[PDB]
């Protein structure tokens, strides 16, 4: 993540990137991937001064051409959060990958939000052992978000809890717009400081319901800003989905299907996945987060 | 093609040249087929000195009558990579023109993102077999571009695969414009070595808010630019098109237009929806881990 | 049409003639047509000189008055190609006339492409059954001008089809000034051996794409050369426009509406042509080219 | 007018004056018009001769003065072929001045193409009704003359059409010199017959490429031998000039200008832009199929 | 202006006379002004009944020395028509003087036309309120005299309009010999009745139309009968003049330039002109003449 | 000079004499310069009385030899006018000379008829700032002599200007012969008065049809009377000629040419090209309302 502040040179002042930061942007990567238009129409935006942006921030962000054997390399260098469950982590081939979404999807109390809890945790571990050492960025549209619960994964992993959860920028949305309201204010969070996750539990339900079509908009709109936002600042973005679920399989690069195992075991497939194998396997629940049976 | 270089005679410099290819140019073809205007209009090309290029480029590349006959063989000729499908060639004629943009349409998942791939290697096979024995350049939009997933079609064709990518050009495109600088900066390279196919998914990401009757109108000029270099270069356009004028400046612009539906499992269905040649009539394909195939 | 060599008499030469065909001219019509001063600009042709060929072709090519009665009477006598369909051409009174352009305009797939190739066959007929027994030069600019859609119509009509084909003069026009370059190259042709139609199709989009004023004047210098191929080597003219629209009216002697029937039929006006009547009806498209319902 | 057969006396010989004819004169009046200096050059005409000439017809053509009053009732005397509506008309004082060259302008298919037509035939029309009862000269530049059109318009005046067409010289111009020609011609016609209107359409093909200062002068050396013929002969002239020193020649050159623009329709508005006496004023007509009119 | 008929005496007959009026004197001043050799070439006068008359009319005529002073008396107690308008007269020193000729020159339609016309009433006035009493003598070259647009300005004036038209003489001039036969015929006629203004407009265009040198002198030789005429009768000459241009300038004594000023007010120059000062000033036209904004 | 009244003596009667003032002579000087012929011709002039005149007026007027260096003297001591421009007289070393005719020919409108008027005052300015202290005689050929811009030139080298108006005769010639018989009644009058220039704009009406031989011949008998009052009566004569045998006559009898052309805005250039001393050179000076002047 280039911040902004890079790209004050040859003419660009801390006050013209500032009528940027206000108007939307927070890295050169966002300089970089926003479209021309959408700088000449910033107020004080010189179609001349607006060239030399986009030229700037386009030598900090690769904007180029690579063999794709050469792509290849730069992805697999990524970090990979853990999901705390040897079983579950040796499906995922670590665990799940950053930079891209990675969808979860399921019946009801088929063991979804519990794994998003422990994965907002294990994104501030050391690098070492699993995690990503930045914080979270939790999105909850339900309404099941509750904090308490994460102590007890925390002190699995020790990590001073009162401290672990400062360490975790809660939101809850209340309308389909809202939600992406909030992309942009977390941008300017993911920003300032260094994350390492974000979930958005669950993308969709708050688009049922609060036409399809229009809401079939909205909603890509989304993935894409989520998939943008992983671009953008190396975090991992995932996502649950409860059993439309095209738009984000589309834009997710990693889908995971769970099934209600036995007791408080719970099966999960690797359903369709660029690299790794159709391969399931059991995994399970307890009172500290996912984990082996 | 012809190399710019092969213009720099009779007074014509590296120097004027180079004037040209930072000015959008990349081939005789280009200059051949350049109107006059936009020569005119370069800083620094006098309007004798251009007069003094078109001229040049013009004994270079043809652009005079043929017998319409002596045209429709110089078509058959035509290279035409492979689906991977039996069914699905036999129903493209033997597989996508080269010269002309092919337009892949339909509702997410229904097979199209799995053609391109599998497309993007066919082009690398020798042309006995089916391919083109041509690099690839491939522009994505959405994200969803994994490498990792070619080897095993390659493999399916046989291909040091670690050398296969080696052999494919990656950009993935942020913003509407961008998605245009890349075009030329892809001439840069289809100039220097050559190239079979290019394939840009999904092109309608011009129409994302990164109005209407202004994002109607780039999604042309890229178009355009596209269809122009199918000239320029002889290779293969394939463009997406996901559902989810719009419609239109495509099928004005598109010389073949293939809709895909999705199937029964990963069996997909797939018309020839409008196309020249080509008589409408619908087959199915299928989809497995080491690309398109035949069910 | 009036071969040049014909000029070759009371003082010119085969070789003074010859200075004219690589200067532009290829009949005596184009002589006669000819502005004085586009033969004293040939080097090498005397004042005095171009004085005897302007006053050889004129005996040649009627360049006077006629009673306008007189004139309905040449104009009648002229060759009608057939369209393919009985309701079609008994709307344009036998079908399109020879020694004028002809604009066929309507909205993109509605029947036009598709009759310009029927056309591009029965206008190497034999005059009795409709055609013109002459060949046939088409200008396509679009890209969509596909040979094999042309053998299912031929031989509807019988003909050798890949000798009909030998019989089509086929050119792509990549830039609105080319397509002019063409037109003279065309001559060369039409001078050489005998055609009975020109098809241009689509006069305009190359227009488009590739100010207006300036594209206003290249336009007409356009549709005026074509006119002038009429007049000179009497073959007709057509061209289609898809929806500047007047430049074409105004030089086309004969408009023709098309608009999208249902299924494959398709009905077409004829609005505005001299002694015509308006009338619409309906037509229709198969795989063998134009014809009835 | 004064056949120039009348200047064939105290000298003149019918071979002095084909001198005359073959040089440009057709008429006692272009005779009498004619510069001293533009019979002297004539290959024969001796100085002597030429004052010889000169004496004579001016005996047969006036070319003094009158008093202004006198004037302007000869003015009213004139003759004036009908638009065919009454709006119109009643615009232009009654209709289409003879003696004087009207202008007709606008943009393409904005009515004036249509008008001729009809003027064309409105001047075979009996005085009392509108007409001038003579022939008329056409001269097409354009390529858009079809007579069968007329018929229709002299039907609606009632002439026997196949005989109203043997009424009119039909001219087509295929080159800017040739146009002058024809004038010429032209009035060797003129002279054997009584004609009522001429009518170029449309002048302005004398600035295609078929330099700008030559061609405006062109346009001139036209305009002026139009104007004169107008003289010489009494008629009527009437050109067109499509919009699509240019406009100027004209503007200078000619006595009435009428500007035309489309209206609602088959409707379409013209005023009267700039024309001596004259007022300013627009007013609307139509166009039907035998011919112009009100609406 | 002395009548011929005032050299009937001490020996010159009514039919010496007569045999100088169809030789083309028509006053006391022409035969004064006119050359020796112009009288005795007239067949019939005695190189001494040519010395008797040369006498005499010398003795009716000043043809003398004054003081310089003495002469601009005469000069000023001259007769001035008038324009129409205020602004104008001022700037002319009440109005265009008369005995000399004043060139009007500008672009087309600059509001030249426009004032000979009203000055061609403006000289019928009663000197009182600006005229000349007298009739008017113009020659039009162009071909855009309408008697029709003078009724409007009589009637300002007030003027039996059938009867002020009445009361002008109108030529026109077809080739630029012409335009001089016109000049004798119009003293002919400026000896019968009394005029207050000539007007030929416009002295050129007729000299280009139908060398230069030739031309050159031609154009001179009247500027000059016009200066005469002005001399010989007492008139004024106006001369417009619409853009050699020397030609005139030299016999020109009052030069006035004309542009284009808003709508339909019209700026004016007095550019050189002997007494008065150089100074610019607005007018305008309507439809009963010139006059004030 | 010496008035004829002084030759009426030893036998010579006021009568005779004015039988030679009629005749043409108007100075002791004339009759001395006259021929003897001219006299004798004289009806009452007895071939003794002549030569009774000829030997008297010869006693009042030298015309014998002097050394060169001696006459060379009197010719610097010798007056003058002024142009106005120090530029300008510096090239005519000092000024127009008298005794001598000088002419001034160039186009039209390119400063001649400025600088007479100007001189047309100078010469009434005093010997010491530059004048001649005489009155002025200015014939004027074409008509445009108006005195009103005199005053202000005259303001410029202050004189009460209703006075030196009065202080300047002026003839309007209308004929080609008229014009000589002025400058008879001109020697009436510099006899009379003393005057110290002579105007004749311009000499070369003498030109117009009021052949060429006969013409060309009068401009000379012209040009040598005017020579001649110079002769008599000191003063300086300026001819203008204007372009628009002819300019020889001219060069011939001239003594000093110069030639006008139309410099920038108001300035003027003007050559000396042809005078006896003098030598060729251009200069430029100016024009403004009060007169002449330099830049």
């Amino acid at each position: 993540m280039v911040p902004i502040e890079k790209l004050q040179v040859n003419g660009i002042t801390m006050a013209d990137v500032k009528k940027l930061r206000e108007s939307g942007l927070h890295t050169a990567e966002a300089v970089a991937y926003a479209p021309r238009k959408d700088l000449l129409e910033i107020k004080g935006i010189s179609e001349a001064k607006a060239d030399k942006l986009l030229n700037e921030a386009a030598r900090l962000v690769p904007m180029g051409f690579v063999t794709a054997a050469d792509f290849h390399m730069r992805r697999s260098e990524l970090i990979c959060l853990t999901t705390g469950s040897k079983n579950l982590d040796t499906l995922l081939g670590g665990g799940v990958e950053t930079g891209s979404i990675t969808e979860l999807f399921g019946e009801f109390r088929t063991g979804k939000s519990q794994l998003c809890h422990t994965l907002a945790v294990t994104c501030q571990i050391p690098l070492d052992i699993g995690g990503g050492e930045g914080k979270c960025l939790y999105i909850d549209t339900e309404g099941t978000f509750r904090p308490v619960r994460l102590v007890s994964i925390a002190q699995r992993f020790g990590l001073d809890p009162d401290d672990a959860l400062n360490n975790v920028a809660y939101a809850r949305a209340y309308n389909a717009d809202h939600q992406l309201r909030l992309l942009d204010a977390a941008a300017q969070m993911m920003s300032e400081s260094r994350f390492s996750l974000i979930v958005v539990d669950s993308v969709m339900a708050l688009y049922r319901t609060d036409e399809l079509s229009a809401r079939q908009m909205h909603l890509a709109k989304f993935m894409r800003a989520l998939q943008r936002l992983a671009d953008q600042f190396g975090v991992a973005v995932v996502v649950t989905n409860q059993v439309g679920g095209n738009i984000m399989a589309h834009s997710s690069t990693t889908r995971l299907g769970f099934k209600k195992g036995k007791g408080c075991q719970r099966l999960c497939k690797v359903v369709d996945s660029p690299c790794l194998p159709e391969a399931e396997c059991v995994f399970a629940i307890y009172e500290d987060g996912v984990g082996d049976p």
